[PDB]
């Protein structure tokens, strides 16, 4: 069972730390066992497991954006990677036919990072998520939000929202997809609370008898799959319990189709 995140956001937010939390979850029944500065685009891939559902997951990693003095066309790296797996996919349908056969690695959901600035959304981040939501589903999140308190989380995320509807950056869910009111109901819930805000962790500590993924400092553990600490539950639980296969429909007939559709003419 296939399944494919990519990381993006700038340099610095815990792309690469929020990788390594997905695989190392303690909701999985066994994690992998065994980072600097992201120099290329890498994919991890293991095979895990919930109760009852069996995943391979890929995580693409990314280089970060933002650090040189001019930034134009700084997506064309990560937009090359996507179309690619489009292409890819498409090259396979036609000479092979069955889909049974086609090893699935087109990206079905980008988790892009936002600075936990406080303030709104950057010009490049706009400019990035724009081109983004074109062609692949797009789950913003406050990177780092430890460094914001709960109720300066939340007025980010209120403006963050607002700054979304103002330039017209349609994130997932999209409202247009709700198929049902009992879909308008469960993804308005998300919704309230997209961009989740996020701490990743690869470090594990024995925090009261638990084993449990977290950032320690001076005054604690804060521990990221803990919904009184962060909100890392809600993007995992999204991307692979609740949403995993809206995401993989929507990848198939919206946005693979859109490519498929303009690029055969
Ligand atoms: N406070 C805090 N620090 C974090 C969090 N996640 C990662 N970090 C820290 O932030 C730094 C950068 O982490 P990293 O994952 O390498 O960031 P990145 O986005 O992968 N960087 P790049 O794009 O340049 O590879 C490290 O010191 C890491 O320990 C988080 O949720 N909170
Ligand atoms: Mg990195």
């Amino acid at each position: 069972f296939e399944f494919n995140i990519m990381v993006v956001g700038q340099s610095g937010l815990g792309k690469s730390t929020m990788v390594n939390t997905l695989f190392k979850s303690k909701v999985w029944k066994s994690n992998p066992p065994g980072t600097p500065q992201t120099l290329q685009l890498h994919s991890l891939t293991h095979v895990i497991e919930e109760k009852g559902v069996k995943l391979k997951l890929t995580v693409t990693d990314t280089p970060g954006f933002g650090d040189q003095i001019n930034n134009d066309n700084c997506w064309d790296p990560i937009l090359g990677y996507i179309n690619e797996q489009y292409e890819q996919y498409l090259q396979e349908e036609i000479l092979i036919t069955r889909q049974r056969h086609i090893p699935d690695t087109r990206v079905h959901c980008c988790v892009y990072f936002v600075p936990p600035t406080g303030h709104c959304l950057r010009p490049l981040d706009i400019e990035f998520l724009q081109r983004l939501c074109r062609t692949v589903n797009v789950v913003p999140v406050i990177a780092r939000a430890d460094s914001l308190t709960m109720e300066e989380r939340e007025a980010f995320r209120r403006r963050i929202q607002q700054n979304l509807r103002t330039h017209c950056i349609d994130v997932y869910p999209q409202m247009c997809f709700d198929e049902d009111i009992n879909d308008k109901i469960l993804n308005s819930k998300l919704r309230d609370r997209i961009p989740f805000a996020v701490v990743g962790a690869d470090q594990e500590h024995l925090v009261n008898g638990r084993c449990v993924l977290g950032r320690k400092t001076k005054w604690g553990i804060i521990e990221v799959e803990n919904m009184a600490h962060c909100e890392f539950p809600l993007l995992r639980d999204l991307l692979i319990r609740s949403h995993l296969q809206d995401l993989k429909d929507i990848t198939h007939n919206i946005h693979y189709e859109n490519y498929r559709v303009i690029r055969l003419n």
